[PDB]
């Protein structure tokens, strides 16, 4: 729905354009297998993005920096190839990271504190100088986790993840995403609607670490609206709408959509406004902190 190809079949690499390309055709390529991630796989909802769809550069840098930072993968790149009219079709390769069975499934809280980016630093990198390289990294795993927080998430799932450990008996990137699925199934259900599994640790020997962030509140937006839309001033009214948030729904929390609900039952009660909302939505910072917006269009 805009934008055009590098003329022609050359393959041109993901950095270009301030427009919003269209996408004809998406394969998902597994390097190691040799083979194509067929669209009916569902091992293909490993990606967000389908054909046909309109993306900007900047949201398809996302994509790469989700599958890249997600730990199913120890090389996974995105490259496209310009298609003669009008759009380009993209190849997400990828390699399995490494895996052993696991006996361990453990669950660390990374909300707030700095996400972990694959890194993968210098190759020979010489034989005992790698040798050490490696218990470098694992002792600054165990420092991370150790910093992380409790998670949320009860036994029961514990239970359900664990089985499907010994029931495949060896970890793949097929197995993770049923694991990340039914964490953040049990997440959601339960309210938190701004959860998410950031990561998946390998680097504990037969233990899957999983990295969640489930949404912690860092700032909140009163916005006044009218009419048909445009911001306003509200004035003298602002604390007013702030005592009629429920504790939970102010930074030092993490969001729940039932303390959205309170705020609203609470806000509606004044009777005060004509359009009332409280949506969460994802802060600058990336590390899993959340706004909470409240929109409100006034009846005077």
């Amino acid at each position: 729905s805009h934008g055009l190809p590098a003329n022609i079949v050359v393959q041109l690499n993901k950095l270009s354009g301030f427009k919003k390309y269209k996408v004809s055709d998406i394969m998902f390529f597994d390097r190691r297998r040799q083979t194509t991630i067929g669209t009916e796989d569902s091992f293909f909802e490993m990606v967000s993005i389908r054909p046909g769809g309109v993306y900007t550069k900047a949201q398809l840098q996302k994509e790469l920096e989700t599958l890249a930072t997600c730990g199913m993968f120890e090389k996974v790149d995105l490259e496209g190839k310009t298609k003669p009219d009008g759009t380009l079709g993209v190849t997400i390769s990828f390699a399995e990271s490494t895996w052993q069975s696991a006996d361990r499934f453990r669950c660390i809280n990374v909300g707030l504190m700095v996400q972990s980016k694959p890194i993968e630093m210098d190759s020979d990198m010489t034989d005992k100088e790698k040798l050490e390289y490696y218990r470098s990294l694992e002792k600054d795993y165990k420092r991370r986790i150790d910093r992380a927080r409790p998670c949320l998430l009860p036994a029961p799932v514990y239970g359900e993840v664990m089985q499907m450990l010994r029931d495949q008996g060896k970890v793949s990137a097929r197995l993770l995403q049923r694991i990340r699925d039914r964490v953040q199934k049990w997440y959601h259900d339960e309210g938190y609607a701004c959860a998410q599994v950031v990561n998946f640790g390998n680097l504990n020997t037969k233990e899957v670490v999983c990295e969640v962030v489930e949404g912690d509140i860092t700032q909140l937006v009163i916005q006044f609206q009218d009419k048909l839309g445009n911001v306003v001033e509200g004035n003298t009214q602002v604390p007013v709408v702030r005592r009629e948030l429920p504790k939970q729904l102010r930074q030092g929390y993490v969001f729940n959509i039932e303390a959205g609900k309170k705020a609203l039952s609470n806000i509606n009660s004044l009777g005060l406004f004509s359009n009332i909302e409280v949506n969460p939505r994802p802060d600058e910072k990336n590390e899993g902190g959340i706004i909470v917006e409240i929109k409100l269009k006034e009846l005077e």
